[PDB]
């Protein structure tokens, strides 16, 4: 009865009927959810019996600074008690001395003896899901730190173990001796369309990763027709014995009098390491030749793909298996050592230390021992020079993998590249990659995300991986959730991603019904949104905004609109949905703009979010992520430029949610200089600092003027290492507090060479509205050339982050040349002095291109 009810669930949650899984009748799949199920329904388990904190880390981690004395003002209260206390604290001072504190004034008003002790309770966010716990000062919590900023005083809330622990209990659930060359049969084609004045051409190439095995072989030149014939052998230059285990056999069928049709790959060993036999029918995609880093997958849509059969022949009377790991390391653990001269090794450390000629791959080779034990982290240029193609070679570079000490987090990502597709290696990768902590895994989990489309298989080491770290962590297990949830529309991934989020459902039952709230409202969004669309090529915003609000007002709106998480942000509580101050934006796709409260919150409940269908909106995620990294990266080195990290979340088809930043207008709308204003202005350029001035009076202009100055320099860096164009006054926000921001990403990486912007409006404001300041201007180039530097020094770790989106499926990220643009825009060739002297050069440049509104 629950079991039918649990499942009918999870398929209306993740967006495909679980039946259609077992009507496959795919042993993989069959596999992957038997091993997959075991594995979350053990994690569940393990998490029904934490320790009360311990079930505060998993449901609500903590929010630290990435740094993680001075008079501070904090309300405390109790659950089950209207009644607060203020208290006057220190930012030094640790949650669990505020808690001795709050039970001191409780025992006063109450008269009695206190029984409890501080070590007893948690201290939860008024009307969030968010917690202070832990050995951290006040000033290392998010909340605290956000609150010191806006001079707002933070409301916390005694919650004792045994609630917690009562959340805990609610919340329950042999190949090497055939030496002959690899062939197959191209049988037939079928279902193919293309012009009649032209032939059909196959294409095959074999792979591992990126690189040939051998050279491509074309079939024979056919008459174009809907069911071609070959009945030919196509034979490769590599032996069966030498084809290494991540093999993958590409094809790409065509037509020619170079006019791209369809293409399919296949792995040629199973996901049980056998060597593949028998009729094969791939169900080919459509091309815009040859594409390794495509599915192993074939084309759902079987009635309309095109379908290539091709004939596995049997290479031996009896199955044919991979080589085990212990006839491999035996193999390679015989070879000769790295002996060479001074000359070679000074040599070998300049090329090491430093895309390499031939016998600088020869040396690298030769030289493997010394690479092990004295350049370890050269271990993927080491796997670059390697012959995949000769089954020794691979042997023995397997053999120095297992004993190949550990690399930093760095190293591990690039090893993720579809450059490394041996198992053994991304295994390695992963082992490497397990020290990462929780934020630091939140921090690349999109990334990662996309690394499992690059997977061979089902059943891989990085799905466990990222399934296990989600579940001992509910924020990113939700994440984990909607970067899958929002490409189940994308044929060629759905498989896999709903496999996924099924096996993660099946480790918590609780969090399935929670997003399932989330999914509703979402629901609920897309067909008030297209109501908007509709009502609004008909009648006037007045008119459409009175019965958006009316559609709103209905029973199944109102309940399925409220009391929710936030897809955004899990911590953020989204209660009561504010009607009247709901609207839509007036650009084509009418995004709209949702105001949530809530009284048990206070000022922190007054949320909202945009809801924006039609548009895609992973490259505006993609550019935040990359920001929000950018402003860790400078925090981490003391350097605070006053950045506004908001929300971006793609949920589904051209569907997602926008954080709202209140308190912030677009510079266009302050630009607008109307009339009966605070801020109306005698010349344009004083509009925005009158602005300023009226959000700021007296000594307050001083700190908004200095949080637009920090902000601008993050923002002329950001937007200029990340090639952001398309830049104008309607997509660039200001803050009431002064900060500035950036908003609605079309275009990034150029497409070209987006020069280093420098405006005059608010150069003026940074200058005080004096037509000169070096002294305000001068502090302004200072944390504009501080932050670039910075970045810089963290040059692969954009590049390494980069190279992974390129699985994404972004038609701005699908290239080398695009992955060139960061190199060039942070000048990753040049040392610091010459990089720097760079940035002044284009730096000077746009406040040259600035100078012609100075002039005018
Ligand atoms: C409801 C009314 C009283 N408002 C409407 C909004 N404007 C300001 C405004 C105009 N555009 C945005 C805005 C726009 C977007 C936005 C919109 C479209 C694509 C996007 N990609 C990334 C951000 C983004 C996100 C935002 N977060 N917080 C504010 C925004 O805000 C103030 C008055």
């Amino acid at each position: 009865r629950v079991k039918k009810l649990i499942n009918s669930q999870i398929s209306l949650l993740i967006g495909k009927g679980l039946h259609e899984f077992d009507s496959l009748r795919d042993p993989e799949v069959n596999d992957f959810r038997t091993k997959m199920r075991q594995f979350c329904e053990e994690a569940a388990a393990h998490r029904q019996q934490l320790g009360w904190v311990e079930w505060l880390q998993y449901s609500f981690p903590l929010q630290l600074e990435p740094s993680a004395n001075r008079a501070l003002l904090v309300n405390v209260k109790f659950e089950g008690s209207e009644e607060s206390f203020t208290f006057q604290v220190s930012t030094k001072d640790m949650p669990l001395a505020l808690m001795a504190c709050a039970l001191r004034k409780k025992a006063t008003v109450f008269r009695q003896p206190l029984v409890e002790q501080p070590e007893e309770y948690a201290l939860q966010v008024n009307g969030r899901h968010e917690y202070l716990y832990g050995n951290y000062p006040l000033c290392h919590f998010q909340y605290i730190c956000s609150c010191l900023h806006s001079g707002l005083t933070p409301h916390l809330t005694m919650v004792h173990s045994s609630s917690i622990l009562a959340m805990r209990d609610e919340q329950s659930n042999s190949l090497w001796s055939l030496e002959q060359p690899f062939s197959i049969e191209l049988i037939e084609g079928r279902k193919v369309n293309a012009d009649e004045r032209m032939k059909l051409v196959v294409q095959a190439g074999l792979f591992h990763g990126n690189e040939m095995l051998c050279k491509t072989v074309s079939s024979s030149e056919v008459n174009v027709c809907s069911e071609p014939v070959w009945k030919q052998r196509l034979e490769f230059d590599i032996s069966v014995c030498d084809l290494p285990r991540m093999a993958r056999l590409c094809f790409a069928l065509y037509a020619v009098v170079d006019c791209p049709i369809a293409w399919a790959n296949l792995m040629l060993f199973d996901y049980k390491d056998q060597l593949k036999t028998g009729e094969r029918c791939l169900y080919m995609w459509p091309s815009v030749l040859l594409n390794p880093a495509g599915t192993v997958r074939g084309n759902p849509n079987t009635e309309s793909a095109a379908a290539l059969v091709i004939y596995l022949p049997e290479v031996a009377p009896h199955p044919v298996y991979f080589p085990a790991l212990e006839k491999i390391l035996e193999l390679g653990r015989h070879g000769e050592r790295g002996r060479i001269t001074e000359e070679e090794q000074l040599q070998l450390r300049e090329i090491l230390e430093r895309e390499l000629y031939e016998h600088e791959k020869d040396l690298v080779w030769k030289m493997r021992h010394e690479v092990q034990e004295h350049f370890p982290e050269a271990l993927a240029r080491l796997l670059l020079v390697t012959k995949w193609n000769k089954h020794e070679d691979v042997a023995q570079m397997l053999y120095l993998l297992c004993s190949w000490p550990e690399l930093p987090v760095l190293s591990a990502l690039e090893l993720l590249d579809f450059s490394f597709p041996d198992c053994y290696v991304g295994s390695f990768a992963i082992k490497s990659l397990r020290k990462l902590t929780d934020d630091e895994l939140f921090q690349y989990l999109l990334q990662l995300v996309q690394v499992l489309k690059y997977e061979s298989y089902l059943d891989c080491e990085l799905t466990k991986f990222l399934l296990g770290r989600a579940l001992a962590n509910r924020k990113i297990g939700h994440f984990l959730f909607w970067h899958l949830r929002s490409e189940m529309h994308v044929p060629s991934v759905a498989l896999r991603f709903g496999l996924i989020m099924e096996a993660y459902c099946r480790g918590s039952t609780h969090h399935m019904k929670v997003l399932m709230k989330q999914g509703e409202a979402l629901s609920k969004l897309k067909a008030l949104n297209d109501f908007v669309k509709v009502s609004s090529q008909k009648t006037t915003k007045p008119q459409t905004k009175e019965m958006m609000h009316m559609c709103m007002r209905q029973e199944t709106y109102m309940e399925a609109l409220s009391h929710l998480q936030s897809p955004l942000d899990p911590s953020t509580l989204l209660e009561e949905v504010c009607v009247e101050q709901c609207t839509f934006m007036d650009s084509k796709m009418k995004p709209l703009w949702i105001m949530y409260s809530s009284e048990e919150a206070g000022s922190a409940g007054n949320v909202g979010i945009i809801f924006k269908n039609g548009d895609d909106l992973r490259q505006d995620m993609l550019t935040l992520q990359m920001i929000q990294l950018m402003d860790v990266l400078w925090k981490q080195e003391g350097l605070d430029l006053r950045m506004t990290p908001y929300g971006c979340l793609p949920t589904g088809d051209r569907t997602g949610l926008i954080e709202v930043v209140l308190h912030s207008d677009t510079i266009a709308n302050i630009q607008l200089n109307k009339s009966n204003m605070a801020a109306t202005a005698a010349f344009n350029k004083d509009a925005l600092l009158n602005w300023l001035k009226s959000k700021n009076p007296g000594e307050a202009l001083d700190r908004a003027i200095e949080e637009f100055t920090l902000s601008c320099a993050g923002y002329c860096v950001a937007t200029y290492v990340l090639g952001i164009g398309d830049r104008h006054s309607d997509n660039i926000m200001i803050r009431e507090s002064g900060q500035l921001f950036h908003i609605d990403f079309g275009h990034f990486l150029g497409n070209e060479r987006v020069p280093f912007i420098l405006t005059y409006d608010f150069v003026h404001v940074i200058q005080q509205g004096k037509t000169n300041n070096s002294e305000k201007f001068e502090r302004f180039r200072g944390y504009c050339e501080r932050a670039y530097t910075i970045l810089r020094r963290h040059g692969l770790l954009f590049l390494h982050l980069f190279a992974l989106m390129r699985a994404a499926g972004l038609p701005e990220l699908s290239c080398s040349k695009d992955i060139q643009y960061l190199k060039d825009s942070l000048a990753l060739g040049k040392t610091e002095e010459e990089a720097l002297k760079h940035f002044r050069v284009k730096f000077n440049e746009a406040l040259r291109e600035s100078w012609k509104t100075k002039v005018n």
